[PDB]
């Protein structure tokens, strides 16, 4: 079906998932932050902070909180990430 995500403080984009979270997390990252992406991971909002998403897990592991099919997620690099503020803000709420 169709997916979001969306990486960075301020980098968003939503895309079609279906095969995985890599091929949106590496592909969905490479035209919107940065490209060879699937080093990337996805993180997703838990509690106090941004969870941690895996490859098909991601949306299961994050989104376990039970939530209509798959959405709200934000692209990170792997090397070193930073991002939060995105499922944070624009997305705390029911999206």
């Amino acid at each position: 079906c169709i997916l979001r995500f969306i990486a960075c403080n301020g980098q968003t984009r939503a895309v079609q998932s279906r095969g995985d979270y890599q091929k949106t997390l590496a592909i969905a990252l490479k035209k919107f932050s940065l490209e060879d992406a699937s080093k990337f991971i996805v993180c997703v909002s838990q509690s106090s902070r941004i969870k941690l998403i895996t490859e098909e897990e991601f949306k299961q592991i994050c989104f376990n909180s039970s939530s209509p099919e798959r959405d709200r997620l934000i692209i990170v690099p792997k090397e070193k990430p930073c991002p939060s503020f995105e499922d944070l803000r624009r997305s705390w709420e029911i999206e």
